[PDB]
């Protein structure tokens, strides 16, 4: 019956029924003459039930899937369009997303796509109440509140297009005309001038630079390769220094406040970036956040502690990054291979504003709730747990697909989540690649995906992913069933499911932590 | 043209749509047997335009539709029941409230009501887009993010009815049904068991009154009638007494802390009860609430200050309940009348377990717009101020009616609204009774309404209104044009509307506090 599968509250006809599209570089223009299937791809998703065009209720969300592909961490953000249905369409909302049960359901072919068999004239007459199409509406994300509309391709084609947003057309450096627009959802809402903010730290640096005892602290580096500790340790001297100067004032009144802002943890943070940050990535803004973005400790320069963004106007944020990377430049010589030249000024900055933009982006958001509902599996200062017991269990016979909830929360300052190894059973049991994201305080995050040793699936977020407190998240973990064989308990590679945190030393090695939650292979 | 008065984000065509109506006590179950217009009154509207069947989408606001007519203030509360529409059903968002406009803009009939208008064929051909027929939908309220529905008369009889709530099968005390259901909002939340506060009130009362120093206090009373200031400086003392018995030792470490709380408020509040309550008052519930609601300083024995209720558990409050109780016996005598402490343990703690039960119910509210949008009308702590420019200017040649809009706050405590006072032309320019209201905190206040000397219509909420930090009002004001023939600025005999607040003594005459707004008739 469709009313285990439909929720009425939730479904109604509406005329000249509009929704957004995050649109990349490139496409902001073309996509305004016309809705039509790609040529190749996955045209909507990984799983040919689901294939169809895809657009959200909120402008925010959709400006989410709105940057570059090739270069997710730093790229150019395209636009988001709104789409307008002439006439009258049916919203139809699920209550699963599980396509499988949509067919059973709904007395659908279950030979045919799902979402190609919701554009037929005969679903439409029984199910569009009179409208000209229906549209699937599912939840967008734990810890949101917006909705998330699946088109069918054909039916797609009666969409008329206009702007909403060209992020481009602003001419402004990185990401700032997106994050800036994304901001405007709060009126929360930190809503820093990055421009400002470039210029003062520009001007901070060369400042500092010249100021006669801070050359003076840099004459005593030892200026080649010595120890992490002994890098450290000049860098905690180094830092002492500079906060005197009087440039930087305001910076170290707050510095006393919040044990997160020390010396101690710019030195930190300062030698281990010079660590990190080689040649290659040095020379490229892109790699450069890659790195930069699984580090931990970034809560000391961004001053976020304790669940509140301390460090809130362009000028301590001005002042906090151009003392840190002055100490960058400082620590290349000590622990690194190029040179305080270029990157310290440059990709370092740059890249750390990003980072700066993706965490406030977050505390600009509602909690996603901050309880673990299942006890958690606590580590290296995160915090994982099932949503429900339920995500805890892979039922040996589900049909479809299934869905897998876990809640992410770090104790105190911005820690990262580097990527999610995923269990699979190729042939049988595959990763959704198109449906498994994680949602940070709900703004919801896709991933990039590969095949690692041992039937395991490992899967990058597309942008930084922090947690904290204040900012939680939600893994979530969609499998796909490509065979109707019988599963067996014994019978998966991996039973768990592992959460790769921040980048750390082991055996003078970087590693990342890692945080396993198991499964049960059930009935 | 149709867009000039339906907003389409918020029309759709739904099944089943559901929405509830507060019903009075004696109709619970009768009106599950269906909707029907009552063969006399309003109809749901003073204005022909607007009479219809309403509902709205929340229970909590249904609610506060519930409480017997004859006595508003104490009654109790009836229910809540759920009414849904089989089928297909229209909703209609109107951007606009005025009945002539909508007419005109609709190309509906000038001559024939506008909801009438609503449930004939041919507006459901024209606006239901395939649906049965069509629901207008309007704002709840200012502060509100409610919605108001206004069925047909015959279109409603489709209706089926089902029980939400019955509070008075709960058995419970008072308006303490009602009133626990609408702290289910909520899930800021004071949900305090008014039960238990009643048993530990009379409890502390009892152990208060066989107190060795407390009884000898009371000995040292003049016990007779004495001036305002004797039996203050008694009451004062009487209050220190009694704030040192073990059992109030939890209310002795917080009447220190905040001034509002100090004795001599208690005092001032207990010698004005004395001086209000009458033996006819003293033996009526419904009158006892009347009377002490339109009384400053309740925010002393609430122990309410600077926009946060400080006596947020059974224990302070039974305890703050008992003292006062007691102190008001006491005041009795001294600038009373024969109306002794029978009155005191009894109709006064009930009257005033009511009010804190209000003034908890709008703490528990999200804070009405805070700041006052044009310059605000200052005086005895609150402020006044036109919504907006336009909300002061009654344009002479408005068709059909309008409304006005004036926030209404007060600086810190708990001070109530006893009316307000709106100027008239009584063939041409009426007040629409219906639509006429003070919203606080989102909270929708009707009001009882009569004719007062010189073209003035005095209007009282139907239930206690208090402003302070953290709870303010909006005043609706509905003017409706009886009259074709247009006005002239000199014609009205008042210009103004006045806001009443809390009763004072003036020249030793109990008088209320007063506030003007001048109104500009315009063009
Ligand atoms: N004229 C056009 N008509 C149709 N598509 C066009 C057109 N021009 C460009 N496109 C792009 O084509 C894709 C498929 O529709 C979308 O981007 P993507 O990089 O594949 O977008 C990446 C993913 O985001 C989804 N997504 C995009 C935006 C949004 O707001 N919500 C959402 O879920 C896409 O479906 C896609 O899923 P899969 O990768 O799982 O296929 C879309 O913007
Ligand atoms: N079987 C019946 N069919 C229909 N109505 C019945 C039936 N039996 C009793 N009633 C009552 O008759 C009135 C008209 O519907 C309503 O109460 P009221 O005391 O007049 O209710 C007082 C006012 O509250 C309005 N109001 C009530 C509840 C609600 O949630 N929303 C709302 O705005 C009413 O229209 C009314 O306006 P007017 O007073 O301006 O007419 C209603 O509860």
């Amino acid at each position: 019956g469709a009313d285990d599968v439909v929720d009425s509250s939730k479904s109604f006809v509406m005329e000249n029924f509009s929704s957004y599209h995050g649109t990349k570089p490139g496409y902001v223009d073309s996509i305004q003459k016309g809705i039509q299937k790609p040529k190749s791809g996955t045209q909507g998703n990984y799983d040919d039930d689901w294939k169809g065009f895809y657009s959200t209720d909120n402008k925010y969300d959709a400006a989410g899937y709105s940057v570059d592909n090739e270069n997710p961490l730093s790229g150019k953000a395209g636009g988001v369009v709104k789409v307008t249905y002439p006439g009258l369409t049916k919203v139809l909302a699920l209550k699963v997303d599980n396509a499988e049960t949509i067919k059973k359901e709904l007395g659908l072919s279950l030979t045919e796509p799902l979402m190609e068999q919701v554009g037929t004239e005969e679903f439409i007459k029984r199910f569009g109440d009179g409208a000209s199409r229906v549209v699937l509406s599912l939840p967008f994300a734990e810890g949101s509140s917006s909705v998330e509309y699946i088109n069918n391709w054909e039916q797609a084609k009666a969409l008329s297009v206009e702007l909403e947003i060209n992020f481009e057309t602003r001419g402004k450096r990185g990401q700032d005309a997106m994050y800036e627009y994304m901001a405007q959802a709060c009126a929360s809402c930190i809503n820093l001038d990055w421009d400002v903010i470039r210029d003062k730290t520009k001007t901070k640096i060369e400042s500092l630079k010249e100021h006669g005892p801070i050359k003076n602290k840099m004459s005593e580096s030892p200026n080649k390769t010595v120890s992490e500790e002994k890098a450290k340790q000049y860098l905690e001297e180094f830092h002492q220094t500079a906060l005197e100067h009087p440039e930087l004032s305001e910076l170290k009144t707050v510095t006393g406040t919040n044990p997160v802002f020390a010396g101690a943890n710019y030195a930190a943070w300062a030698v281990n970036v010079a660590q990190v940050i080689d040649s290659e990535t040095a020379d490229n803004l892109e790699k450069t956040t890659a790195a930069l973005s699984i580090l931990p400790g970034i809560g000391s320069v961004m001053g976020i502690a304790d669940g509140a963004v301390h460090h809130n106007t362009e000028e301590i944020v001005a002042q906090s990054i151009a003392l840190s990377s002055l100490m960058v430049a400082q620590a290349i010589p000590l622990v690194g291979e190029l040179v305080d030249i270029g990157f310290a000024a440059y990709n370092f900055v740059e890249s750390i504003i990003n980072l700066f933009q993706v965490v406030h982006n977050s505390y600009n958001r509602p909690a996603y709730s901050p309880g673990h509902k299942t006890q958690p599996f606590l580590h290296d200062g995160y915090a994982v747990s099932w949503n429900t017991v339920e995500d805890s269990i892979i039922r040996t016979g589900f049909q479809g697909e299934s869905g897998h909830d876990i809640k992410i929360t770090a104790e105190n300052t911005p820690l990262p989540i580097a990527g999610v190894l995923l269990p699979t059973i190729p042939g049988k049991l595959d990763v959704n690649k198109s449906k498994t994201h994680i949602s940070v305080n709900g703004r919801k995050i896709r991933m990039r995906c590969r095949a690692i040793d041992g039937d395991v699936t490992f899967c990058r977020p597309k942008s930084p992913v922090y947690v904290g407190n204040g900012v939680h998240a939600n893994l979530h973990v969609a499998f796909h069933r490509s065979s109707s064989e019988k599963i067996h308990s014994n019978e998966i590679s991996s039973d768990s499911i592992g959460v790769l945190g921040y980048q750390k030393t082991v055996d003078h090695t970087k590693v990342n932590s890692k945080l396993s939650l198991f499964f049960e292979i059930k009935s």
